């Protein structure tokens, strides 16, 4: 379609199935997760948040990503590290985890963010936009099937709360990113970039159910 958002959304159709079929993620809708596999994918998004921030504050001011910027209503890495504090304890920046799959991840937004700007969008869009209308559902299952304490922690990257209405950050969000300008041909790179998000989320829940599966 015309609209780059709607665009976006029609053409990574195939792989966001991919990746709620990916076994991991299998699982997880099936109220199935344990702690061990929590705590990784928690600190996987540490990680990519970490690298996905860090480049949108250095391209904040180009017209390629400006209009998409919103940094006080979607920023997650406080919110991660307070989680991680909990789920890993208060020396967790020392013993949390950064496997290759991550690393791979990580890598592709810094090149990104530091060669193609441009691209940043597909990125920012396929995380925040993702999580944001996601979220709940992941939330809810993760809660009820890790049973933790009244703790008032360890989840805080489920919860925006810069952001009052979901839908309507959403739809702002949205309206924002098809003001864009860019060439057919980046068009197609942003497009084409955001199906490679979903590979390299696809290959993270794949190496994650293998490092559990021993
Ligand atoms: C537990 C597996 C997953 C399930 C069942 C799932 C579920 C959801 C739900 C409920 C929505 C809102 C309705 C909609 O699709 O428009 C959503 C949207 C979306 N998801 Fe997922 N998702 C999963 C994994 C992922 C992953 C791994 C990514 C990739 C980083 C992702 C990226 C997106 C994006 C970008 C949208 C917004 C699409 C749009 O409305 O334009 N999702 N997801």
């Amino acid at each position: 379609p015309q609209d780059l958002s709607e665009a976006l959304k029609e053409a990574t159709k195939e792989v966001h199935t991919q990746a709620e079929n990916a076994e991991f993620m299998r699982n997880f809708q099936k109220g199935q997760v344990t702690r061990d596999g929590f705590k990784l994918v928690m600190a996987s998004l540490y990680h990519i948040y970490v690298a996905l921030e860090e480049e949108i504050e250095r391209n904040k001011e180009s017209p390629v990503f400006a209009p998409v910027y919103f940094p006080e209503e979607l920023h997650r890495k406080a919110a991660l590290e307070q989680d991680l504090a909990f789920w890993y304890g208060p020396r967790w920046q020392e013993v949390i985890p950064y496997t290759p799959a991550m690393q791979r991840y990580v890598k592709r937004l810094h090149e990104v963010g530091r060669t193609e700007p441009e691209l940043l969008v597909a990125h920012a869009y396929t995380r925040y936009l993702g999580d944001l209308s996601g979220g709940q559902v992941l939330k809810k299952i993760a809660q009820k099937a890790l049973d933790l304490p009244s703790s008032g922690e360890g989840l805080a990257f489920f919860t925006f709360p810069n952001i009052a209405s979901a839908t309507k950050f959403k739809q702002l969000y949205e309206s924002r990113m098809n003001s864009l300008e860019m060439t057919p041909a980046v068009r197609q790179r942003v497009i084409e970039e955001a199906k490679t998000a979903f590979l390299l989320n696809i290959q993270l829940f794949e190496e994650l159910q293998e490092l559990l599966t021993h």
